[PDB]
């Protein structure tokens, strides 16, 4: 907990610019380990990266989004399938929230234990998504990196801002360590990619870090080297 983050519940929220926030969630575990996601205002309409660990959780992201904003979620769009970024979807589908993931994510989900989200991202050979099947995402621009926490994870940079999120794949420049369903040949070079597709980002979000600069990036990558 830092000063300027709001507790709402068990959750906690944190501005990031004007019209995004991070939002955490804990579950224990080891103790309580943070998992974070974003929340960003497009005009009218509020959009979601990322569920909490459990429904309950995530119930509570669509109340505070009520409260402190107090406009329609328009979709969400979750990174890969483990739980800190799935483990919400039946809270988002209860509530009439359009959910959207890398096809592989749904496909992989049934057997991760995981509810589908309801559409399915496909990506072009450079990673970038294929636009048909992002529809309406605004500011939000996903992008497939490549294999590496897993086979399905993918990015998303904050139009208008300086921020990008790196999901799972990314962790602060302090990490000591990064591996369970992790494509350890190639995942070095899905980390140079991310911060390539996403050049003029200086605020890296993930998942279970504070913010951090570029460094984050490079750093990760550089683990991630010796991996091979
Ligand atoms: S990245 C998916 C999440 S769900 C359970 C598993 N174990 C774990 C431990 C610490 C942080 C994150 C994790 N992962
Ligand atoms: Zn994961
Ligand atoms: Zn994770």
């Amino acid at each position: 907990m830092e000063t300027g983050d709001q507790r709402f519940g068990d959750l906690v929220f944190r501005q990031l610019a004007p019209n995004v926030w991070q939002h955490t969630s804990y579950l224990d575990m080891f103790g309580a380990v943070a998992s974070n996601g974003l929340i960003v205002r497009d005009g009218g309409r509020v959009l979601v990266v990322d569920t909490a660990w459990t429904d309950d959780q995530t119930a509570q992201i669509l109340n505070w989004i009520k409260q402190e904003i107090n406009l329609p979620v328009a979709l969400a769009v979750v990174t890969h399938a483990h739980q800190d970024k799935m483990g919400g979807m039946d809270a988002l589908h209860a509530a009439g929230i359009a959910t959207y993931a890398n096809a592989l994510s749904n496909q992989l989900a049934p057997q991760e234990g995981m509810v589908a989200a309801q559409h399915s991202l496909t990506f072009a050979a450079n990673g970038w998504v294929e636009p048909a099947t992002a529809p309406n995402f605004g500011p939000l621009k996903v992008f497939y990196p490549g294999p590496g926490h897993t086979s399905d994870n993918i990015t998303v940079g904050i139009d208008g801002t300086d921020i990008a999120f790196g999901g799972c794949l990314i962790k602060d420049s302090k990490a000591k360590s990064l591996l369970g369903d992790a494509d350890t040949e190639h995942y070095a070079a899905s980390a140079r990619a991310f911060g390539a597709a996403f050049p003029k980002a200086s605020m890296i979000v993930m998942s279970h870090s504070a913010p951090d600069s570029r460094a984050a990036i490079t750093h990760t990558a550089r683990m991630a080297d010796k991996l091979r």
